[PDB]
């Protein structure tokens, strides 16, 4: 767990990457699995 104003950002990286892998999840779910 993180804690703090920008500290909390220090997790950010992963948002970027995560916020997309969620949405085209979706897509690569039963094409992919």
């Amino acid at each position: 767990h993180a804690d703090g104003s920008f500290s909390d950002e220090m997790n950010t990286i992963l948002d970027n990457l995560a916020a997309r892998d969620f949405i085209n999840w979706l897509i690569q779910t039963k094409i992919t699995d």
